[PDB]
């Protein structure tokens, strides 16, 4: 079970160059991600919200908020004049310079 | 069982260049992802949500959320002479110069 | 079960460049997402709401959101000026300059 | 059972050159997406609402959102003067140059 | 069984070149997409509403949405002096310049 | 079973090309989309809207919307001066210059 | 694809028998058989014989065999009162005796 | 790929009854069988005879024998009441005996 | 991939009966087999004889065998008053006496 | 991948009743046999014979064997009131006898 | 990967019942066998002979054998008033005797 | 990888009787056996015989055997009155006498 592999795997005489993801002014709020998971047999049981109650009554005024991830407020990013934020990836073999 | 493989793989004599995601200026607010996920006999249960009850009785004002990510906000990006976010892969080989 | 490659898979002399994706000013909101998902005898249940009520009884006002992802606010960007993302893939092999 | 492939499998002497998607000002609220998804005997249960719920009596306002994905609010993008964003790939083999 | 191809599969002496898809200026909104889906022996049910009700009584307004996703709001995208998001691929093999 | 194929399957010298779609300016709401999709002994079911009752008794207002993807709001693209979004594929083979 | 069955394939309330080959007495000499066999992309060679050579000079007396299977001999069976050697099979099913 | 099979195979409320073969006094000699054989994307080679020599030179007798299988001999089967082999199958379901 | 089964597979009230092969009074010689084999992408060679000499000169006698089993001698079998070599099955299900 | 299987298999009130073979007064010499093998992405190389040679020179007698398996010998098997050599199998279930 | 079964694999409410296989008066002689053989990514080699010489020269007699196995000698089986060697097997579930 | 089972395998409420192989008067010689192998990513070389010679010169007699088993000899086996070698399996579950 070869699951997750960059490069050679059961091979010969390989030249390989692999570059990965870049990022550059980003602003993410309450997200979730999974890049390379891998379950065998197993059980789980993630990100529930269960048996929520909210009463109110001659109240005035009532902001509530449940969740997984709660975000109220600013996620800002501001870039003047930024340069070079990038995955460079370089592979040379078997050259024969004679 | 060979699932993910960026490269050679039973393979002879490659000359493989494989490059990656860019984001430049990006705002995600409250999202998934899954980005190279292999289930084997697993058994998941993944973002429920149950059993959510509100009541409001004279009152003026309520606002509620209820969710697996809440996001009440401002999730803002600015950029301004930006310059660069790349992901390069650059591969040579079996070269005879001669 | 050879699932997901990008390269030589029982191969022999190749030349491969793969690029990838690119993503220059985007906002999103509240998004899914699956890339390269394998699934073998596996049982899931993913993003379920269930089991809501709401009552208002001579209330002025009642704002409620339930669900996986709520998103209440504002996700903007703002560019001016941006130069260059994006994902390059370059191979070379099996050259003879005599 | 080869299922997803990018370059050469059970071949020969190959010269491949794939790219990849581009985005440039894209606002998504609220979408899903699914590539390459592969599911081998397993049983699944996505994206169900079920059971909701809403009782109003002499109120003056009410606004509920349900679902999977509840987005109220802005996505904007807004670009000016920007340049490059694409996913360019070459390939180049089995030259003989005398 | 193979299923999802691109470049030479069982093959000899091949030059490929692919491209891929572009986005430029598009606006989404609560959209599905399966670009690559196999399914094999497989079970599943996806995006279902079931069992909804909604009562008003002497009530001066009532504004609700259930479904799979709800997008109440604006989704823009603004552009100008944008130039450039394409894929592009090229391939050469078998050149003998003598 | 070679079901979904771009380039040599089962072939000999071959110089093949292929571009793919283009977007721009797009503005889509709640569409569904189902590209290179293949179920082999499968069952699914997808998309249902079922048991869904709205009740009104001397109410002034009632606006309610049920399904799979509700949209109320506006989706706009707005372009000024932008330039190029195409997928090019090139491909050269087999080529005696002498 | 559902090849060798014996008995209810995709099918409802069925009463299948089945019986299957007999041998009595039976002398069989470098025989071959194949019963049930499926290739599926598969590539063989069976049972080749190839550059044989044979010299005889002043000798008195030769023999020689060269064969897939060679038999020089004497394969012989003998019965007496012998009695039964059969297959069987009977079946009963949605028997109402009231 | 469901291949042999003997009963149900996705099916409902089956009654079968299957045997088998049977051999009672049987000589066999240099023989090859397959009952049962799948091969998928294999390859292979059985059963060959390559490159076979035989000189004789002032020789008063030479007996050679080359093959995949020799067999120089007696194989015999004497019986003498001798009484019962065979393969019995009885299957018997859904009876309402009242 | 269900290869070989016997009962039920993916089925629901079933009564299966199956019996098997006998052998009573059986001399087998230098024979081969393969019942229920299956490769999937293996590479085999079985059973070759390559590169075989043999030479006489001035010789009386010379007896050779080569192979892959040579077998040269008495395989015999003698019974008398043998009673009694068979597989049986019996199989009963969901009888209702009252 | 479900390969070899005896009994319920996915399924549901089952009532399975399998025997297997039976041998009375069997005499085999040098045989080969394979019941139930499954190879995956193996490579193997079985029963070869290679590089052989036999020279003989103003001999009286020369007898040589070469194989895999060589048998020179007796071989036999002798009964007399030789009773029961079989398997049986029962199965019963469901059944209400009130 | 569920390979080797006797009984319920992934079901509910079986009753099962398997027998095995009997001998009675059996005589072998360097036979090979395997049952229940599973390979996955290996390589093996099994049973050369490979590289065998033999000269003779005014000799009066020579008697060589070579091979993976020799029996050179007397193998027999001999009975009277022998009585039973079988395998059973019985099963019995879900009686309700009232 | 759930691969040599006898009994319930990821079942419920299960009733199962397995028997095995039996032996009555039986005389191997130089055999091999393999039940239950299993090999992953191993690599193996047995039963090879490699490099052998042998010369005679003026000699009266040479009797020489070579090999991964030699038997030379008597394996005789005598039975008389003997009764009861056999393999009994009984199960039985779920039973309400009332
Ligand atoms: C596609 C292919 C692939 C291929 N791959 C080899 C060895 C790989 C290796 C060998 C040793 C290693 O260690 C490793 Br890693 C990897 S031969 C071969 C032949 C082919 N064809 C389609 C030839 C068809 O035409 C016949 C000749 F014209
Ligand atoms: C011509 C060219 C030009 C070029 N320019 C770049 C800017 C990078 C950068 C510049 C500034 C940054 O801040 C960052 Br981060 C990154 S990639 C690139 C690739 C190429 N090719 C297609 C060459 C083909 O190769 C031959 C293979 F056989
Ligand atoms: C002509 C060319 C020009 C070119 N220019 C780029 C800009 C990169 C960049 C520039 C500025 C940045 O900030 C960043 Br990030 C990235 S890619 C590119 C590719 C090409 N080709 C098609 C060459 C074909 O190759 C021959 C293969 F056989
Ligand atoms: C040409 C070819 C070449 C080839 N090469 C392999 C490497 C195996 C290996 C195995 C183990 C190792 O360690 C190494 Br290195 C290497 S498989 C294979 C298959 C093929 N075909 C023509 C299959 C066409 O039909 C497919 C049906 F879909
Ligand atoms: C002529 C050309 C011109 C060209 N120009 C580009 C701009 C890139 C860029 C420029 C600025 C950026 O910021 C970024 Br990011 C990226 S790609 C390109 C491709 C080509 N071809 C079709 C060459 C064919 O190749 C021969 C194969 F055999
Ligand atoms: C082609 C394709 C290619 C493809 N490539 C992936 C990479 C996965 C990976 C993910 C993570 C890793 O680490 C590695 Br390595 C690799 S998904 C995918 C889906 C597809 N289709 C369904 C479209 C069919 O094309 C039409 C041809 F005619
Ligand atoms: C495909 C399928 C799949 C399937 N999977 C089950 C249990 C999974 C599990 C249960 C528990 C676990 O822990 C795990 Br891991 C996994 S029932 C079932 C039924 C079916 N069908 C009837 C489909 C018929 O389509 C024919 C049209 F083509
Ligand atoms: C459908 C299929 C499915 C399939 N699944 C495998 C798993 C291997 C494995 C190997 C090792 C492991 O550890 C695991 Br987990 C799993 S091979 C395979 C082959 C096939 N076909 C040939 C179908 C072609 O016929 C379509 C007609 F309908
Ligand atoms: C089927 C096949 C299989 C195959 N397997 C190899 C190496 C295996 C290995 C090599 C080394 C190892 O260590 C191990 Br484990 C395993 S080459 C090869 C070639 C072929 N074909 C020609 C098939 C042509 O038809 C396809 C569609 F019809
Ligand atoms: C039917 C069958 C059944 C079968 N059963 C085996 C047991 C393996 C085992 C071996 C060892 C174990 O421990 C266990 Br559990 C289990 S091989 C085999 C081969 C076959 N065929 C090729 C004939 C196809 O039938 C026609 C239907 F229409
Ligand atoms: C009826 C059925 C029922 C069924 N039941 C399963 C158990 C899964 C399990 C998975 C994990 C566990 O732990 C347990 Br317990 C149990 S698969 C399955 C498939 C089917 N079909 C109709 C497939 C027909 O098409 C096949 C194409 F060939
Ligand atoms: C009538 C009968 C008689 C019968 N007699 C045997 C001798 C066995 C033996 C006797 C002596 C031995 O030494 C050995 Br070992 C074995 S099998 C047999 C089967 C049957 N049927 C067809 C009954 C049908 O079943 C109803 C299903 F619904
Ligand atoms: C009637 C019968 C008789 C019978 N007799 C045997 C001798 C065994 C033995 C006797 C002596 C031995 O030494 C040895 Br070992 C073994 S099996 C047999 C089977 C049957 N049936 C077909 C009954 C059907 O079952 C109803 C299912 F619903
Ligand atoms: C075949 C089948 C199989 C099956 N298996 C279940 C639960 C198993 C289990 C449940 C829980 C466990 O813990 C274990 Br272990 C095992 S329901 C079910 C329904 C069916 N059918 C209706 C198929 C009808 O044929 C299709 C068309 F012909
Ligand atoms: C009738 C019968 C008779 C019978 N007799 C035997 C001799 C055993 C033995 C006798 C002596 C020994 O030395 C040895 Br070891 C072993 S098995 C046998 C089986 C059966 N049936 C078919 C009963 C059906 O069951 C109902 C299921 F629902």
């Amino acid at each position: 079970m070869d699951v997750f592999m960059k490069g050679l795997s059961k091979a010969k005489e390989g030249v390989v160059a692999a570059a990965e993801k870049t990022k550059q002014g980003v602003a993410e709020a309450a997200g979730k991600t999974k890049e390379g998971v891998l379950y065998v047999g197993s059980k789980t049981k993630e990100g529930v919200v269960h048996g929520v109650a909210t009463v109110a009554e001659k109240t005035k005024e009532q902001v509530t908020n449940v969740g997984g991830a709660v975000v109220t407020g600013v996620t800002a990013v501001a870039q003047k004049t930024v340069e070079g934020a990038g995955s460079i990836a370089a592979a040379t073999g078997f050259v024969k310079k004679d």
